[PDB]
RNA sequence: AAGCGAAACGCAGCAGACCAGGC
DNA sequence: TAGTATGAAAGTACTTGAGCTTGATC
DNA sequence: GATCAAGCTCAAGTACTTAAGTCTGGTCTATACTA
């Protein structure tokens, strides 16, 4: 239950929280604030009822979707798995404003 | 002197080059 | 992909090596 | 009587600045990286 930052992509340099670790060491699922428009960045609240409204690359499952390139978001927040490599999991210490987020 | 129906409402800049021209 | 990242200037003032006076020595 | 060394004087460099006044108009201005 640690954090990491990405580091390629548009959630570069973006405090995700590690929701489940794989236990084979290749990915690891990380909850991220998505950088999106939704189809239509600066970090937003997902907004599931948007992004099924604006239609597109979307598939509803409820408080989990589905969109624009197998992008997974459960609840109101991406849940994704990122590449061990791709991610820092040492220092980055999130202030009380990420804890608050996440 | 006269006399009629007696609520709420005056923007904003790049900057820095280089050229031509003016007395 | 989607985004971060890589040939027709002249002047003075100051420092340097060469030559030379007076010294300390011989 | 002579010498070499210290150090003062001179002509050869180097380091550094400065180059009229104001005014108008016009164009033009990064893309490599490497994921
Ligand atoms: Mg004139």
């Amino acid at each position: 239950k640690s954090w990491v930052r990405l580091k390629r992509g548009i959630y570069k340099d973006d405090i995700a929280q590690v929701d489940y670790v794989e236990p084979s060491q290749n990915t690891i699922s990380l909850k991220m604030i998505p950088r999106i428009d939704y189809d239509r960045p600066p970090q937003r609240l997902f907004d599931a009822e948007k992004i099924r409204s604006l239609g597109g690359d979307v598939a509803s499952d409820g408080d989990f979707l589905i969109f624009e390139g197998n992008r997974y978001s459960r609840k109101g927040f991406l849940f994704k798995s990122f590449a061990m490599s791709a991610v820092i999991t040492e220092g980055v210490k999130p202030t009380l404003s990420e804890l608050e987020k996440f």
